[PDB]
């Protein structure tokens, strides 16, 4: 059975769905697939183990000794097995420790999300698996012509927006799909006349976006520790393409990675320079902007369907005294977000 699908596609549904991607994530962040194998995983381990973090986050901050630490250390590693053989665990002692466990954890939900697609629904051998897998996506998605104005604003926002210190790799894009996940224009139409709505950038490992797709952007759960984000639970966005494209977490071994493009309703933005972990906005704020050093050139704004696209090269944005070297805008509700476009892009590394 041959899909009717465009190649692109396919081969982008090949690329999210792939199993082996999914373990060689786990297997990143040191997890035992022996003792939590993919199959296995579950979203309410995931939250007692979100759950144990915030004990260890606050233990941390509250400055305690290895020793009040320890158990509460041990007690993660007992929710997510890792491997380390007959050796102890490293412990969780320090705020940066907890960060990376809290970015795993943030990880194995999606993965689990696109593992569940996979063993969930119907088994039809005359019907091609990826036409079967991108039904479960919810999400129409179209090959954007190479020759279309979109596709020459999107490259130019690539092409614009790479940081300087970003300059390890440049980036090539590969293909563009217009994307329309079901029911989010119904749930964005409180938001979709609100002031300061922006094309922004969204990057994630590959493992992540068949949960994307299928459930749209999501805050992390209610366990997760608010003081493992910078600016709390919310969905965060970059103006600066290669800002973005690092969370794509690709490599000279693993060259390709997937990006979004997404419009998003930022309206009277709360405008901060350093860590906030807040539950709620400030009264009549809609989103929060980190203040970056650099911003793209706003006098280089255009408009794509009536929302503003930054696609200015980078320029000092006179902010002094910022612990951000470029903007990221931060939204609390999931509504605020109505997904355009999706690219994937072939990093190109210069070491
Ligand atoms: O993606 C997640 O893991 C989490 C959990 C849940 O999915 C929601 N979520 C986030 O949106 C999130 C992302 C980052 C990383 C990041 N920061 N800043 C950016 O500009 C940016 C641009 C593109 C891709 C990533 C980033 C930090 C905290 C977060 F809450």
């Amino acid at each position: 059975p041959k899909s009717k699908l465009p190649k692109p596609v396919q081969d982008l549904i090949k690329m999210i769905f792939d199993v082996e991607s999914m373990k060689k994530a786990m297997v990143e962040y040191e997890i035992d697939l022996q003792k939590m194998p993919l199959g296995k995983l579950s979203k309410r381990q995931i939250q007692a183990a979100y759950s144990i973090l915030s004990e260890v986050q606050q233990a941390v901050s509250q400055g305690s000794s290895d020793s009040q630490i320890l158990d509460l250390s041990n007690r993660f590693y007992t929710l997510i097995p890792h491997d380390f053989g007959m050796k102890k665990p490293p412990l969780l002692n320090n705020a940066d420790s907890v960060q990376a466990k809290v970015e795993m954890l943030d990880n194995l939900l999606d993965i689990e999300v696109a593992y569940s697609l996979l063993r969930g629904g119907s088994d039809d051998s005359s019907k091609d698996p990826i036409d079967v897998n991108y039904e479960k996506l919810k999400t129409d998605i179209k090959v954007v012509d190479r020759d279309s104005e979109e596709a020459e604003i999107i490259r130019k926002y690539v092409k614009n927006t790479h940081a300087t210190t970003h300059n390890a790799y440049d980036l090539e894009v590969i293909d563009i799909f217009k994307i329309e996940r079901e029911g989010e224009c119904q749930r964005y139409k409180p938001f979709k006349q609100l002031h300061n709505r922006r094309l922004l950038w969204h990057g994630s490992r590959t493992t992540n976006f068949a949960g994307i797709l299928s459930q749209g952007l999501r805050i992390a759960p209610p366990e997760a520790p608010v003081t493992g984000y910078m600016f709390g639970k919310g969905i965060y966005f970059a103006d600066m393409v290669s800002k973005s494209a690092n969370y794509c977490h690709t490599s000279q071994g693993d060259p390709i990675g997937l990006i979004l493009l997404g419009e998003v309703a930022l309206g009277n933005m709360y405008e901060l320079k350093h860590a906030s972990h807040i539950s709620k906005l400030p009264k009549g704020k809609h989103s929060v902007k980190g203040l970056g050093k650099t911003t793209p050139d706003p006098s280089a704004n255009i408009s794509l369907d009536g929302v503003d696209v930054p696609l200015g090269t980078g320029i000092s944005s006179g902010v002094n005294d910022t612990s951000l070297l470029y903007n990221e805008y931060i939204v609390y509700d999931i509504a605020q977000v109505n997904l355009k476009y999706l690219l994937k892009l072939k990093f190109n590394f210069k070491t």
